[PDB]
């Protein structure tokens, strides 16, 4: 419960620094993972690693999806495309969905969270750990 109180959250932040080792460090302490960007604040993301994104995944973006205009999905280090149907679904919700790497998509972020201020960015840290697993 830290200390009575729970800490500090940053709410809509258009300031991202220091991308890499540790994921993204910026405000404080390192945060790695995935981040969910949005215009109540930089909560966590419960997805470890690419192919999880699945529908359910995608429970607490569908869910504040009524705020979310544009959703950039910053898949790391490599190019996960997002499927058909899955691209076409979020269309459906009127939700402008582009994927990028988190670098370039940092920048339009920062960019487009000016512009509309309704963008959400979803990125991913890299797996530093090169563990994807094999069967």
């Amino acid at each position: 419960m830290a200390q009575r109180s729970e800490i500090p959250h940053f709410p809509r932040t258009a300031a991202i620094d220091a991308y890499g080792k540790g994921g993204f460090y910026f405000a404080g302490m390192s945060h790695q993972g995935s981040l969910l960007f949005l215009p109540d604040a930089v909560w966590g993301w419960d997805v470890t690693k690419p192919e999880q994104i699945d529908r359910y995944s995608l429970q607490r973006v569908f869910d504040n999806a009524n705020a979310i205009d544009t959703l950039i999905v910053g898949t790391g280090a490599d190019v996960w495309i997002a499927p058909r149907q899955l691209r076409e679904a979020l269309r459906g919700v009127n939700v402008v969905l582009d994927t990028m790497q988190t670098g370039p998509a940092i920048r339009t972020y920062n960019i487009m969270i000016g512009e509309r201020r309704r963008v959400a960015a979803a990125l991913i840290a890299v797996p530093l750990e090169h563990h994807h697993h094999h069967h």
